[PDB]
């Protein structure tokens, strides 16, 4: 049958879904892993022991453990974000859309969710795969991981909770799709792995990772790179905030068996709870339970790893949107609101740089401040929020992916870079939060392609040659196709350093993205930061 | 007789001189000081003793020994700066323009040269002072003082050497013009002192000092200001450079007075020939023999002092030209030439930067050079030459400048500030050094209002209203004639912190002159290397 598979693990059945007036072939909710439940909270995840019978694979999984957000209870523009169905830890699941009639050896593409690490599903509403699967005649692929504690919490020295097992689960469902891909009409051999933010992050740290590098051929890096701040912590960091995890729930501490056996008796809204205690700092766009640079999953330390190309060599497509950082002002700086212009004092904007550069000392603060400010000027509201919108996004997502860009590129097979800065004509937030974090994954979904969304002509066509350049990428490692000129997007060069806008208008090339405050960003401010 | 004056010291014969298809009379040459030569080398100034008869005061005094520029022989646009007198310790003299016929009791405005406390002349055909004594009937005045070594060799603790000798030079002449102005038609109770560079800087430091405060009404500082970096010392590193200039000279360094003792047996010249070697570092807009703080001249340090509002509490008009840089690159920088556009290589930008802060630590040299690169266009040879400039002029005049008239302010009587960046019609330098140190002079000193010198028509009445400023506000304390019609200088606030251009354009208003880079000199890098 065309719905039923036999994997090598069991028959799964799935299911004939419509897409654009026609359908595809969906399987839902395959398993991959053994349930991280009781006992193996914290622990590796161990492969999906077989079954008998046939497999329903044709409705969404559970959604991982993760705090759900309610600042705007009912508002579509974060709930589209939020868990749309029941929360468990068991949660370790895929799904597969295959075009109708399956094709033989075709292009996979496995996406990987952001939410920071502590959050994220793979059955929003925006990763739904069809209209990708089916527009671009790809076998599309959505993994799950383990976020917040349950995926991240790292006790360096453990083999009970020893860290980075939420990136372990990606590995086991990149390894369950290397294993059983073909069954599906897709060439394992032909792997393309991509995500978003923490995914896009992820997808950096699996080509890092030599465990993780035979398991998909190229990489697409939406606003996320593994270098990123807010993307990883020390042994001695992640021990930490895993102590102090215990602490803020009256653990015993004295040892790591002791801790864990505590932590593993608590429910998993009881760690959520008291998550965000564990940072250090009052922070914006921090997380508490990320990756660690353990030895093991990172041999050593991401930048010694980049300078000495100690990664997996081959072609990504990687990029930024214009407004990364408003998002995360929203959520924790002063004087920003989802229903004003949110225009910022001199007050909440000194006040917002300390929150988004929140290991800086007083120096390394000023640093800051100067670089953004206008000095004509230090009054203007408007000025001060666009400035603490670039810091943030600078910061965190822009200029780590730009220090990523130019180091891989000296060792790589090929760089596409790009600047993604249209703004929906149907976007729910609030103009001045521009294009926003998150904003381009919708375009690569296809999602302007269905009508009832109220998208214009040229959002679809935008989309359109979106999905075509991340497909073509994805089987031929270019995302262009031999004709026209209208246009071709130039290989990012180390001379060069070319990159391309995405907007609905005709492509223009430009060079050195961000290079100004990428210098001060990569360069200066640490320089700065480690003497003094 | 017009041409006889009977002074406190003695009988003084002038002379009429032409000006303009009219005549003035002159007093040159009317010593105020003991010549300080011997076993007066270094010392503190004595009054001139009395004379008998009368004075031939017709002619031109000595220049003060110094270096003297051999760049370009022939050339006027560096020779206009050198001795065109002969050279001698005997130098202590000062020179009258006085209005024909003599005013009743007008206003005395008194001249200080620059010449970074190393060079400088009253003889200079750009400092004559026949055209603004006529054309505004006020009396003009110009003072000498000891430059170099002999004006500044400070060796503390000592009588002999004590430091700052040059600056009482000037307040003695200062107190000539107390005692005696008034046998001259001139008001000793409405005396403005003015100077350029070293002269601006001295000024200011005349304001600060408490012995100098009682001796003239108001000041005018153009292109200088006491808080300059080059423009003073500490008694450690003013002790360091003279006990150096004796080891440069096989002196006996064991005490002061072996020192002083050795250093005054040797000819001038020979003090001078090694005068460049004490520097700390290669530089350029470094002088070795400079004021310094002393704890005598200046009670404590110049920003305690700026901070305490202790300093004279009346009214200034200062300002800085567009291009202060260029003339100190051209002797001191790689790539830089008279002769072509001094279009600059990246590797000479950053060798200029070491050469212009040549006191910052690495990180300081690394923050200068992101302060003024542009990284999209960082090996464009004018932007580096320009930018190179601009670090020369806002690190070294204009913002210790903007740093003084805002701290001066808060306490002052009345503030005008302005932005001299007309280029002459007929400057012999090359363009690309702009609106040059130094040449804003020639239209305060009346020289464009002089047919054969062949300035525009425009720009004799850019001298006319220029002189007419610094006359009216030695006048009355401001720069307008007030209820009249011409457009008007307007008072810089400490909130407005307004200014004008000054050109051959109508008058235009501004604000915060050079805001931006000044935060980074005066806040910023200070504290970056304060840091450790
Ligand atoms: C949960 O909210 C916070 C934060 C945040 O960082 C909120 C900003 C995120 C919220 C949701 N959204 C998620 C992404 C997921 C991947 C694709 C793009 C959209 C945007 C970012 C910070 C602190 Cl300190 C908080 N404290 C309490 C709640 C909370
Ligand atoms: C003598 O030159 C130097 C320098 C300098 O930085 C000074 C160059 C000056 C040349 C004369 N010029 C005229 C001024 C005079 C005052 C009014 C305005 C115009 C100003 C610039 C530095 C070093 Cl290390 C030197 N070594 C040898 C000569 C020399
Ligand atoms: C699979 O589960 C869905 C959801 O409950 C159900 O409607 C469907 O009938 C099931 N399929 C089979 C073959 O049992
Ligand atoms: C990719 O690899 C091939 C084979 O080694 C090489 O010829 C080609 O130049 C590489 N491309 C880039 C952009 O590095
Ligand atoms: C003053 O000096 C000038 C020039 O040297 C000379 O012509 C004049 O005669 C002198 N005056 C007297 C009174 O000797
Ligand atoms: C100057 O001082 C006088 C007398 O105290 C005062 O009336 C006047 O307002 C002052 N002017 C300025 C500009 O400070």
């Amino acid at each position: 049958s065309e719905l039923l598979v036999n994997t090598k693990s069991g028959k799964v059945m799935g299911t004939r879904v419509p897409v654009l007036s026609s359908h595809i072939s969906a399987f839902l909710g395959i398993p991959f892993a053994e349930p991280p439940v009781g006992n193996m909270r914290f622990r590796r995840p161990e492969p999906k022991k077989p079954w008998s019978g046939v497999w329903n694979a044709s409705t969404y999984p559970n959604n991982c453990q993760q705090y759900v957000d309610e600042q705007f209870p009912g508002f579509s523009g974060s709930e589209m974000w939020n868990p749309n169905r029941e929360m468990s830890e068991d949660c370790l699941y895929l799904n597969i859309w295959v075009p109708s009639p399956r094709p033989k050896s075709t292009t996979v593409m496995v996406w990987i969710y952001g939410g920071g690490f502590y959050s994220g599903s793979s059955t929003l509403d925006v990763y739904n795969g069809k209209y990708l699967a089916y527009t671009e005649e790809v076998v599309l692929v959505s993994l799950s991981y383990r976020v917040g504690a349950f995926g991240f919490l790292a006790l360096h020295g453990s083999q009970e909770a020893p860290g980075n097992v939420g990136l372990l689960d990606q590995r086991m469902a990149l390894q369950w799709v290397h294993d059983n891909i073909q069954f599906f009409g897709g060439d394992p051999k032909t792997v393309t792995i991509f995500g978003e933010s923490a995914g896009g992050a992820s997808v950096g740290m699996h080509i890092l990772s030599p465990g993780s590098r035979d398991l998909f051929r190229r990489a697409i890096l939406q606003s996320g790179s593994p270098n990123c701040p807010w993307a990883s912590v020390s042994v001695a960091e992640g021990r930490r905030r895993a102590v102090e995890l215990g602490r803020n729930l009256n653990c015993n501490l004295n040892s790591d068996e002791e801790l864990i056996h505590c932590l593993r008796e608590k429910k998993p809204q009881e760690l959520i709870d008291v998550e965000w205690n564990v940072l250090p700092f009052d922070s914006i766009f921090r997380f508490s339970f990320v990756p660690v640079i353990d030895g093991e999953f990172f041999p050593t330390s991401l930048e010694s790893m980049l300078n000495s190309g100690n990664f997996k060599k081959t072609q990504i497509l990687l990029g930024v949107n214009k407004d990364e950082g408003s998002f995360f002002l929203l959520y924790g700086a002063p004087g920003f609101s989802k229903d004003s212009e949110s225009k910022i004092s001199r007050e909440d904007f000194m006040s917002g740089v300390k929150l988004s550069v929140p290991h800086a000392n007083d120096l390394g603060l000023d640093a800051v401040t100067l670089q953004y400010t206008d000095w004509m000027d230090d009054n203007n509201g408007i000025k001060n929020r666009d400035g603490l919108d670039d810091i943030v996004g600078d910061h965190n997502v822009i200029c780590p992916l730009m220090h990523f860009v130019n180091k891989y590129t000296k060792f790589g097979n090929g760089t596409y870079l790009y600047f993604f800065n249209h703004r929906a004509s149907n976007l729910v937030w609030p103009e001045w939060m521009g294009v926003i974090h998150g904003y381009e994954i919708e375009f690569v979904f296809g999602l302007p392609l269905v009508k009832e969304l109220n998208y214009t002509a040229e959002e679809e066509a935008l989309s359109r040659r979106i999905m075509h350049y991340w497909a073509t990428f994805a089987k031929t490692g270019n995302p262009n196709e031999p004709h026209s000129q209208e246009s071709k997007w130039p290989l990012f060069t180390t001379k060069e350093q070319k990159f391309i806008d995405l907007n609905t208008e005709p492509m223009k090339v430009h060079q050195r993205l961000r290079v100004q405050m990428c210098v001060f960003w990569n360069q200066f401010l640490p320089k700065l930061l480690n003497a003094t």
